[PDB]
């Protein structure tokens, strides 16, 4: 019974219940629980995910020590969840030297030279997204963004990860990836995890994967550029190791790209002045609906300010977590072994200590005048340090290339069904209660 | 399902059954299973303790690499058993840097200077053992050795570990330590170990310990020398850490000292020529039943030859085990991570490759002429390397000091109930089927 740990260290926090800990406070959500704790407990507090002590830090120098300084020594891996199966070889689930080999083997896949080669492929579906948009604009009714953006993010994934060119929205019969009530029990009962592993049970639907893996056996052997072809050229890797990384690239590129693009278009439709100014910049850099290029995207500054400010209001990861590998003492406080150090990214992005009017959508926070006054460890939408988001530059380029072609042809206004203000899904995922619906008018 | 590992590496061994592995071959015992495997599979073979692959090595250079060379790097810890409770801080159960701190903090307790201070204490009970022997000799009937030796080993433990002077055989109402059907299930079902730990269940009777711990709270604080006083003088230790080590000293000093002394007196009674020659040397170094001292024991060579030769026939540990911490390659073979490397000490001590007439009791193998021709890694009754038996010199001095006072007064002859030949307990423990009973005559 380690529930007396945070009071044995003099660290404030909510009082844990037996077995459950503080998981009953998650009825508001992880975001609201972190904002309420940071408000009443200060810079450092602790809580218990069942029997697992979780220490939350908000000090920028202390965050820098965890994410960047003592990364390879103390804070190398995140906390493990339940039955992972063969997915233990995922770069995000790998630990210690196992991860260092994968992070070094997959880093060249996200080079500035390799990414510029991917711009023409994902810009093709930017035209396909407009094709499905023009129809759902000429059909004359509000459009659910997560459908067209989910299809776009799916098409971008398949062509960049394997090259299987599909129109996910127009070919939904073959998607082929249409893929609390247990994870609440799994964290309070971590002793049941080895039982599910020996039963071949996994948190992911285990019957999947196998149909995505046998497709790599025919195309890897029996001039095209994609994530797969860049991994085969590369001690050396395994065939099953190649499958696990491609699965984590789809999960990290599907729900993330669509949700952020959904939050962005919600902020643009609710702020026509920002949408008006952004479309003027898009028309200025790209005259007469010019095709967006790699060098063109990296020039539009107001587009970068819009993407950065929406990621502040909605950091879809919510938290940054590291596992304390041994008894250490960082920046003046003692961290015992086994404690999960957590960085509340959502709570820090809405703190009046660093942001003026946190609930407001003000893209001018990230202009070249005020961008220098932003702490790189208070604003971490992609994490930081050696274990940051390895697909950060790919996601930014993928999302912006869609925002240009979408705004080059359409203006977005709210509808009667648009949930204003937007209510964050009290669930576990950082999304909105009711899906975003907007009016799409042709320019 | 890792049962194809040893055949994926080209390593011979018995074919494992699902779930069970090769545990059904333990109906003969660990000793006979290791002798049958070393006979038909050669220098290296592998088997499965349920789902745990165990690689057995017999090459002396390969044993030296595991026990001595790559000890701190690869082969640092032994395999873990079931619910350990607070006993995870035991030096023998500790792992990695946690063990290095305990092995360094407890090594001075077994110094040649500290041990010579313990000789007068354990020689006192050598007189008490003769006192109970003279009565059970004058009572005129065969004597069960494990009773008088178990009481002697218990009295030596209590006085050396805490100083509580008792006559365990004459005060058995207050001992106070009178302390397969589950461990076979626990190794085939290792997924049930975390369940027993969270239920406060331990492999040891958990209701014990607590009554031995509250006695240290009154005597540690509220000039005497013992194992306890030598540990208090000593980053620094914890109070609960001091309790765990004293428990492992009793378990390692009770069953081991009594059983080896039981095997020795069986070999002496069945070989009167060895008992006659040993008593003549004891009378020569110690004239007229002289009291044995520290320097006297280290002079009797034939006594050392008798103790060493009995430990060859009965290495009560049977096996030496280390856990492979990472993928390595020792002396020309690849050892994957997680494989338990095992040294069959019993099988090596009875191998005709290094011993002539292995089943014979010939103390002349360890004379100063033939002791140089014995490989220190084929004969390992106390292990080897940094994680060898830390109480080796204490056990040798404790057992010899009893053998001198016992043989200074009594001769030992077999009886009608003496099991000849001695049948090793088919159980898990390295002992004899039926307890040893001998005739004790006064000189
Ligand atoms: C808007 C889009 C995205 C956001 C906001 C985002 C955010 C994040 C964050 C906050 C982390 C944790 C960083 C840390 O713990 O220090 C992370 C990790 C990671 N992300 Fe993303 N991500 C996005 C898209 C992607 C994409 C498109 C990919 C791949 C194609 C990707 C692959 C990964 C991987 C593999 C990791 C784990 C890296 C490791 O453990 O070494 N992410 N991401
Ligand atoms: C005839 C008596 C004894 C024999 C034959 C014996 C044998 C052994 C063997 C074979 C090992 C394993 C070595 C290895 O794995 O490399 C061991 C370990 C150990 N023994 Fe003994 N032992 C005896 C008595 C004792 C006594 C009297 C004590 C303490 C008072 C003791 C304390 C220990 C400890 C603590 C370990 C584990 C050391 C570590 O893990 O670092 N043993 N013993």
């Amino acid at each position: 019974h380690s529930h007396g740990l945070f009071k044995k260290l003099g660290i404030p926090g909510p009082t844990p219940l037996p077995f459950l800990g503080n998981i009953l406070s998650y009825h508001k959500g992880f975001c609201m629980f972190d904002m309420e704790c940071h408000k009443k407990y200060g810079k450092v507090w602790g809580f218990y995910d069942g029997q697992q002590p979780v220490l939350a830090i908000t000090d920028p120098d202390m965050i820098k020590t965890v994410l960047v300084k003592e990364c390879y020594s103390v804070f190398t891996n995140r906390r493990p969840f339940g039955p992972v199966g063969f997915m233990k070889s995922a770069i995000s689930i790998a630990e210690d030297e196992e991860w260092k080999r994968l992070r070094s083997l997959l880093s060249p896949t996200f080079t500035s030279g390799k990414l510029k080669e991917m711009v023409p492929i994902i810009a093709q579906y930017g035209d396909v997204l407009v094709r499905n948009l023009r129809r759902e604009a000429e059909t004359g009714k509000p459009v659910t963004l997560k459908d067209v953006f989910g299809a776009y993010s799916m098409d971008v994934i398949t062509s960049t990860s394997f090259g299987v060119n599909i129109d996910s929205l127009n070919n939904p019969q073959d998607p082929f990836v249409e893929n609390d009530p247990f994870f609440l029990s799994i964290t309070v009962f971590p002793f049941l995890i080895p039982i599910l592993e020996v039963l071949n049970i996994c948190v992911f639907p285990r019957e999947v994967t196998n149909f995505l893996r046998k497709s790599v056996k025919r195309m890897k052997e029996s001039h095209r550029v994609d994530f797969l072809q860049l991994m085969i050229d590369s001690k050396a890797l395994s065939d099953l190791e190649l499958v696990a990384q491609s699965i984590i690239f789809i999960f990290a590129g599907y729900e993330t790209t669509s949700s952020v693009l959904s939050f962005i278009m919600y902020e643009l439709a609710t702020h026509p002045d920002v949408q008006q100014k952004l479309q003027e910049e898009i028309d200025a850099v790209l005259p007469n609906k010019a095709p967006p290029t790699y060098d063109t995207v990296l020039q539009m500054e107001y587009l970068d300010m819009v993407v950065n400010e929406t990621l502040r209001l909605f950091p879809i990861a919510m938290r940054l977590e590291r596992v304390c590998k041994k008894d250490v003492e960082i920046n003046g406080m003692f961290i015992p072994k086994g404690v999960v150090v957590m960085i509340p990214s959502y709570a820090l992005h809405r703190d009046p200590k660093y942001w003026t009017e946190p609930e407001k959508f003000l893209p001018e926070r990230f202009s070249k005048k005020n961008k220098d006054n932003i702490d790189p460890y208070i604003y971490t939408p992609f994490g930081s340090g050696p274990r940051n988001c390895i697909g950060m530059r790919f996601a930014l380029m993928n999302m912006k290339l869609a925002l240009i072609r979408v705004l080059q042809n359409f203006s977005f206004k709210p509808c009667k069904e648009t949930q204003i203000p937007l209510k964050l899904s009290l669930g576990g995922l950082l999304q909105p209660e009711k899906p975003v619906v907007l009016k799409v008018e042709s320019r």
